[PDB]
């Protein structure tokens, strides 16, 4: 059977692939959780490598490892940090509740690395030292989900909402009937609409920053239980000063309480709570406008969607937005089904949250691109089409009450329906204008200014 | 006999009861909608009390409505506002999806309540001036939420964690074996455990306070598809002013943008999102109580519930919390359901989206004072039972690792485990103190020092 | 009478003058002011069937004396009739075993008993061979099996003949299909609708498919599931009694007497049938909504009825969905309740109970109101829907075989810049002689496009 | 080569050369870059099947030529037999009715038959008789009830054995129940693993009962549901051809070819019984932590193996339960999507497949993985468990009609204090004499009370 070199955990006997960094700990928690076949996320190994890294700075500053081990720790979390060893990674996400076997995971690639190098590390008197894992994989969680809404989920939100304001601005004057229970109602403009669009997304934006001082709070530091008992008494502090400095997130910060920040993970759930509302204003947008497009001869046919390789275009990227929504409602609701069954000093379903809110942020942060760049931006408004249609709805009847009888008006909404025509048109046509002159029916029947742009 | 009305509009006889205020329509509204048997919530009603009142103030002020209608109107709405005629709406919550039959309600009754003053009302001309059903429904929703939310939530969660917070103080030393994965770790205290319940509750505070900026958000001054067609154009501005001025409440304001905050309910959905996440840390908070209390000779026996009637006691009152936070949790799924599924100008989900987040701020902010009250307050310590567990726990004996050898320690450990003696007493009994003195021994096994409080 | 004077051994308390229930209700009341909202009718009735039936039994078994039997079975009868919705005042959310609301049973059944000149002691005599563990989840699955059996079940069935009506009037109703929104080949109006119709009737094979489940019953168990303190056989005669008063077949004694305590899994499946029944209805619900929608901006297919009996608004499908909305909220709550049982109890029973009771109620009423004020009254624009079907772009494709793919994609620019049919159109470029006129026909033939 | 250059109608692309997909595949690939992740295997696989069956049919109705249907049904083989599962890249977030994927097998088959030396066209032939709209849906359809028949009911008997063993070994180890957490009558482990084991029974019985809807196929359907451009008796013999070939006799054309492609109700309807599975397995899993946990201050009744040949941490319990937290979140994405179908067409399809089909796998691989490394190798505390048992002042009652209820509450304070027996604390007060040591033995028959 393929290479496969040998290694001896006092338990036994084990055989890991010969390109693997890997060690024995690491290939027994793949033979113990083969349950879904994927491991851990990219962002989710470079947070475990900045961690790490930092951590051995700061025992290294308190004088508690040697120089030459940190340096090699630290010079190896880089790699891992800088995505060079994301195949290395091979434990199952339905782990130990705790993220133990995918902490040891990482302290043994850490010591394959430095050995490569010419240097022993022991992955856990020194890769680990200071450290637990019931604080160490939060940790990480924290980091990869804070990097995640800062650095990607935010700017790509901007994009879309950019793209949304411009539309707002562009269509700004075209006039189209309004439509309430999805009945006929007074004239909006497209450009208003639009503007409803922005601001949900702009909104999305506020929400996702307004959880940012829970959601960057570490638990680095509490150790086993959150009494930080056989760490340095400013651990934490220490290492927090240095992630952040290292990667320019601000938003990093010790847990105000280190037993709620083990025992709990409810930033999670806060933070998921925010994802899950821009899914639901996602898929309002994506809704109204695959309905707008929707297609040309049976439908509403208000405007026209840009084909993804340039007429019937099917809507396929509000499939996309939608699906999406869908899977982060989902993700959602497990993650406050673990987010709420801690126990006592430790909750243990922090893999499968982890798993499901750092999905939730790279699909929005992903669709929300797309949906910007390859649907709002190529929109095309049909304005002829959508002004008739404003121009010829009853809605616009009211103001000829005081111009016509409120039977004779009725009359002019039941007549253009019958024989389909503009009011306008209508009201030449049984003959009303003057003693209501052609130049004051103009003015009452002017739908972009009951629009009231 | 006696006691039934009869009533009369263009279809036929509706036969309303005699002592209602309401008129035809609301009867109609109560004949087209037996679904559920339930109707608005008080919180509810109070709040459409206080809309039609400030309403009615601005378009006096504007001169658009004759002050003796006005006067009229004022007085009604607050009757109304303040619970008086909880009675008078009978409305099924499922109706019309812009809440127009419970607005036309709110109507009927001011006019019914003016004219047994000696006043006349139109409901839709006078009482219902410069309004939609589209701007009004939501409008009202949102006060009453924010409103929950100010009022009574936040003040009902700062007593619960005033008085976690207390049992953190008292209980500072108390010292208990820590608990990960369910399985025996090193010491903690009682004190730790609940400021990490504190801290938890704290966080709830914060992030409702978060979400009030969006939830305080009001329609008003929309109209029929947020333009403002047939309302003064500082309509919107001048009532917020006057309900501001009228209930205290500063977090009301119009909205940023009056299309989003018709054809969405995305600050409902937010909110909600932060009361299903207090209700995961209640959850938490709720089990690790009863957990702690349960029941006495073949649980944890840690502490003792009160009675509820003041050597068996149930933990009544985290089975409630718990059953609770599990409603919140559907709530909140139903809120997100119907955030999505607006339409063009108008979401019609409204009347749905209101009953489940009013109950939802309700149950929390009762359930809270409660166990607050009930059974936090109340809640005694086993402190002699909980310290000679820490001090016979295998976890403590890693302190002797250099004064004794590794095998004779975990000797130790397995040696009192037997006997089920303290881990103190098992030094004792190999007679390991001696060339090993007694205060470095005490001072190696010091629980307290370990749990470093 | 303002308010009379109670016992409790333990203390004082002042009921109501006219309350039938006593001491440990009122504490009760006291203790849980949560949400206000009590037991729903259909789950008061149920306690009530269940205590006639148990007092039944302890009578055959010569545990009870046949006088107080004889006293709590027509109090129980009353309560069952529901001329006592108004004595039951305990919170929903109270000691998740549902013990409350069980005392709140015995001493109302005591109180009516004492009226009538008999002394039952609300503990030995009405809960008798009972456990409350037992008891509040045996009434639970009572009040949901006949939710689904005599409610549920009979809407569904009328929101089902009332769309297969549709299904056949409609028939022959040509109308272009919609995919992603956009046009596509023929279907029929009477087609959909059948479309819509086997959702429901799949929807009441899937209730029918859990019965066997949502009908299994705790009674006998009492506290932890050994029947300690009980006859060995009070279960079985219990059950016997209910089916042969109720006539629901489909109550049965619990395979496992443990699992039946301490798990909820037969409303969580339940639920799950529920809730994909508003699946179904938030998706007819909304074609017929969308096939209203307002005259001259949308699709205006169809034209639902006025409730107030040109402009309707969807008012009933807005219910629909609003309820649709609702079912899946409930079925949210009472899996996370499922799911949190410890060892012998399951303690999240009364909110359960109230979220699955809900949910059958929602569904049962707004199905028949659907049913008859929406569905039956609904009117096609047959004209119109013909018309487009004869004028889309997506019926020129059997001309392929008799011009060119080059010819049938002008006729389809043509046709849409003329705002013509495409037969017309055809025509009006002169293509006719040469194809003949009732070939033109047997393939720009809609209906038989849409397969009759 | 590096970049292998494939042409397509509107430009061009490069795609890998190990690469036996193409253009559209590629464009597909570059237009939804959102997840990085694609078809799940069994997916794969099924898409295999499907195809192969159709080119089977489409020869025996002479519609397409035998060459050209043996290199497809060879190719189809391959991929069915999982050996191309590196050439589906296409994101799994796409056109909602699986489009690209479709196209992706028929670009793959295509590729497959030229290095074979025989010519497909992609959609001509491949495609032959088939939309889009009605094979993605097969293929889903197809793949959840091989999932449910052939892996999740097999691992669930498994599990079921597994508790029905310990059921048995444990029939007389006794111990203390418990309800709301607090001390109760006795019960055996055993009692308690027999509940077990009838809620993975009551599991399997409900997977059972979907099938008959989860196995209903969409193919033979087409565009719209109407099966315009396909044969009248495609789907049928297609169906057929599945049935012989992989045994499912599950597998069955659609009751109503319309509402089986406008919804996808069978996914949401499995997903259901799979939730509830979740719920049941969460119950089991807790107490079995719970069980364990650890050993001095905790409840010490069992002892949990280490995984692999009492401070053992609760892993494979960890594991079940965040398993049954993702079962129940892919649960409510699947309802989502379920609902908000439109009129022909439901375009949730691929989101719902992946939930769906990641639920079966994750459900089926940690309950084999529980059975074999968790229940298996339990160990019972047995004479601590009985101790305590008979320790319980919740046993005393047995005692009331010998002494009395004060007594029996003495007895009960003291057994306390000093931590004894209950039969040595009677002893001790010298209750004995004139209540036989042998009256006394039979009444505290802890074993007896459970009612084994």
């Amino acid at each position: 059977s393929a290479n496969y070199r040998i290694e001896h955990d006092t338990m036994g006997e084990v055989r890991v692939p010969a390109k693997a960094l890997w060690r024995a700990q690491t290939q027994r928690a793949v033979e113990n959780f083969p349950i879904s076949g994927r491991g851990l996320e990219r962002t989710q190994i470079r947070a475990l490598g900045l961690l790490k890294g930092a951590c051995a700075q700061v025992n290294s500053d308190l004088g508690l490892l040697a120089p030459e081990k940190a340096d090699a720790i630290i010079a190896a979390a880089a790699e891992i940090a800088d995505g060079q060893h994301d195949d290395q990674f091979p434990i199952d996400v339905f782990q130990t509740g705790s993220g133990t076997s995918s902490n040891m995971n990482t302290n043994e690639v850490i010591a394959s690395i430095a050995a490569k190098g010419g240097v022993t590390l022991h992955p856990n008197d020194d890769v680990n030292m200071s450290q637990s894992s019931n604080d160490t994989f939060p940790t990480a969680t924290h980091i990869a989900a804070t990097e995640a809404a800062v650095a990607h989920l935010i700017p790509a939100l901007q994009q879309l909402h950019d793209a949304l304001a411009a539309k707002a601005l562009d269509w700004h004057t075209v006039v189209k009937s309004g439509r309430t229970h999805l009945m006929d109602a007074v004239p909006v403009t497209l450009g208003q609409e639009f503007s409803g669009y922005a601001r949900q997304i702009e909104a999305g934006i506020e929400r996702v920053r307004a959880c940012l001082p829970r959601l960057g709070e570490l638990a680095i530091g509490g150790t086993a239980v959150g009494t930080g008992l056989n760490a340095p008494d400013d651990f934490g502090v220490r290492v927090v000063a240095v992630l952040v400095a290292q990667t320019g997130l601000s938003e990093l910060r010790t847990a105000a309480n280190s037993f709620e920040a083990q025992a709990a993970r409810d930033g999670l759930v806060e933070a998921s709570g925010a994802l899950r509302t821009i899914a639901v204003s996602l898929t309002k947008i994506a809704n109204d406008i695959r309905w707008m497009g929707s297609g040309p001869l049976t439908g509403l046919a208000e405007i026209q969607l840009p084909d993804l390789q340039p007429g019937k275009v099917n809507p396929v990227l509000p499939e996309a937005v939608t699906q999406v929504a869908a899977q982060v409602i989902g993700n959602d609701a497990a993650i406050a089904w673990g987010g709420a069954n801690g126990a006592f000093e430790l909750n243990v379903y922090i893999p499968m949250m982890a798993r499901n809110i750092l999905e939730s942020f790279k699909l929005l942060t992903n669709v929300s691109r797309l949906f910007a760049q390859r649907c709002i931006a190529g929109l095309t408004a049909n304005v002829e089409h959508l002004r008739r249609l404003a121009e010829s709805s009853p809605s616009i009847v009211t103001p000829l009450n005081s111009a016509i009888g409120y039977e004779e008006a009725a009359a002019v909404a039941k007549q253009a329906l019958k024989e389909r025509k503009t009011i306008r048109q209508t009201v030449i046509d049984r003959g009303l204008i003057g003693d209501l002159s052609i130049e004051d029916l103009d003015r009452r029947l002017d739908v972009l200014a009951m629009a009231k742009a």
